[PDB]
């Protein structure tokens, strides 16, 4: 088990429901084909997370004004902070390939916004850091996180026709899941 | 040269909330650099030819999802096909724009102008259109995908290396993520963008 992680054990539910997201998954192309390429690109990830999870923090480190959402007040990075974040990262990868999309899926994407907006910013890992995450940058990471999946999907020997389809499916799930999280976001009424 | 109607490109009237250096701080987080400016240009000369047939797909794609369609829609629930009509040109230059402007503060301050009009804010002023106020922002992130994977093919039609294909179908896909995440500034509570 891994710590903050409460997947399946949320105190609340989640404002948007699975009619919801029903219509979101059509309005980003997803369909049961991509339930089966998530799932083969989670077989091909899963024993790659290291090296993932180091090229993505890779680029977060080398950035100061994203380095900036894992920092103390002295604006060093919180080292106990980062090491947490990384732990239920690495399972949210698992998470985006094995789960089916329900409503305890949804109940944690909720969650995983309400996490990086103000309203729960830090309270996970009862750390002093910056207080909200600001969203232009939520909807910016939708592309470094496709494109660091992208030349690990290749490294089991997939086909160029069957990594980008394991990619594109990759990319379906991250854009929904980041169109989730704008919920705590945005003005009430316009999601 | 015809004006467009409706399109306000450099002559909007407010400058957008955000500036130059935020800019190239998002510019860093979507990672595009000097090289996606050479490919997006790129893309740019390879889909200009082929706008009609871009249009024609990703309305295909609106028209066949009710939900999506609906934020075209006449209060009555029907259509309303002068307005789709018009935003088809105004999107079709977008592609242009994307690939040819550069990204200067008359650019932002239209970012800011066109998310406007996907928001209660701006929606249906641009045409004089009676329509649904709002379009929920989960479905302009959500856009972000079918907009990027309706270029892809075309990239291909002008007979690039595969690689120069990829780079530039990189290139628009993080254009397209670049504006999406500025067009949420009206959507954000103030202070959380
Ligand atoms: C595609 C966009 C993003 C994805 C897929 C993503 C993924 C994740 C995941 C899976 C977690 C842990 C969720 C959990 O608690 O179980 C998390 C937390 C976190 N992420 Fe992100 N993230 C994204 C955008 C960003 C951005 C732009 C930043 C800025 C550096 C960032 C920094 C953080 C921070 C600081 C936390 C800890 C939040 C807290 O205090 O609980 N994330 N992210
Ligand atoms: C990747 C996301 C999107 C992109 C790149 C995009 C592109 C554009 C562009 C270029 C325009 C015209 C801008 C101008 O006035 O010069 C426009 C307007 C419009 N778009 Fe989008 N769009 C996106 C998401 C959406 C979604 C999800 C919908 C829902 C159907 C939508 C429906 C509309 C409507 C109804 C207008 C007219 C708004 C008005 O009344 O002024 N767009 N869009
Ligand atoms: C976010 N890591
Ligand atoms: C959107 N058009």
């Amino acid at each position: 088990k891994i710590p903050g992680y409460t997947y399946g054990e949320t105190e609340n539910r989640a404002p948007f429901n699975l009619e919801d997201l029903k219509l979101l998954k059509e309005a980003v192309m997803f369909t049961a084909e991509d339930e089966e390429y998530i799932q083969k690109a989670g077989e091909v990830l899963e024993d790659q997370v290291e090296e993932i999870l180091d090229t993505a923090y890779g680029f977060v480190g080398s950035h100061p004004h994203l380095l900036y959402y894992f920092t103390s007040p002295d604006g060093t990075p919180n080292e106990k902070y980062l090491a947490a974040v990384r732990k239920r990262f690495s399972r949210w990868i698992l998470d985006t390939s094995n789960r089916s999309y329900d409503q305890a899926w949804l109940d944690y994407q909720y969650e995983i916004g309400l996490r990086h907006h103000r309203t729960k910013k830090n309270q996970t890992d009862n750390v002093e850091s910056v207080p909200n995450i600001g969203y232009r940058y939520l909807v910016a990471f939708i592309y470094p996180i496709t494109a660091t999946m992208k030349p690990f999907l290749a490294r089991k020997g997939h086909t160029p026709e069957e990594v980008e389809k394991m990619y594109q499916a990759w990319f379906k799930a991250t854009t929904l899941q980041v169109a989730l999280w704008s919920y705590p976001y945005v003005k009430y009424g316009d999601f």
